[PDB]
């Protein structure tokens, strides 16, 4: 996150890290052994860490569960990242508690202007390299869909939204990838591409999670 702020320990209960012997991506908790994050934070051996701040400090309020299984959206396409959204089921259910709760997923679409917050532990500089060590957030507008397709020409389908800010200076970035962006209490984006990060007329693109709520549901019923 670039330009953002110290969300708070724990204060954004369901926001996970993915770690593969290092933190690599976020991730949503839905309900207790289930995560959503994006199908392009695809890897082998995932561990999910829940009660995360500091993500290089055990500060007692974790849950570490090994992924079981992932399940990548069938329509997934890397090289245009339509269907950017990934499941992931925990080995065992978490344990829900102040500090490790669930996001509720979205009955309906987002509307343009609103306010949301996207948060991670990804890159804080717009130019250069700096990953933050405890969880950061940003407040953040979905903008119009034609500012959005105007931006990046060609490339956005309806089931991808932007957000952010076309001055530049706030955005998320590479290793936010795969977290929530949340909106009026329900999870209505997954961080997923943009170019560069917190540069002007490029702002950030994230999955419309509300396309995927009978997929979602369907999965989970499932498996
Ligand atoms: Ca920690």
């Amino acid at each position: 996150i670039v330009g953002g702020y110290t969300c708070g320990a724990n204060t954004v209960p369901y926001q996970v890290s993915l770690n593969s012997g290092y933190h690599f991506c976020g991730g949503s908790l839905i309900n207790s052994q289930w995560v959503v994050s994006a199908a392009h934070c695809y890897k082998s051996g995932i561990q999910v860490r829940l009660g995360e701040d500091n993500i290089n400090v055990v500060e007692g309020n974790e849950q570490f569960i090994s992924a079981s299984k992932s399940i990548v959206h069938p329509s997934y396409n890397s090289n245009t990242l339509n269907n950017d959204i990934m499941l992931i089921k925990l080995k065992s259910a978490a344990s829900l508690n102040s500090r490790v709760a669930s996001i509720s997923l979205p009955t309906s679409c987002a509307s343009a202007g609103t306010q949301c917050l996207i948060s991670g532990w990804g890159n804080t500089k717009s130019s250069g390299t700096s990953y933050p060590d405890v969880l950061k957030c940003l407040k953040a507008p979905i903008l119009s869909d034609s500012s959005c397709k105007s931006a990046y020409p060609g490339q956005i389908t309806s089931n991808m939204f932007c957000a952010g800010y076309l001055e530049g200076g706030k955005d998320s970035c590479q290793g936010d990838s795969g977290g929530p962006v949340v909106c009026s209490g329900k999870l209505q984006g997954i961080v997923s591409w943009g170019s560069g990060c917190a540069q002007k007329n490029k702002p950030g693109v994230y999955t419309k999670v509300c396309n995927y709520v009978s997929w979602i549901k369907q999965t989970i019923a499932s498996n």
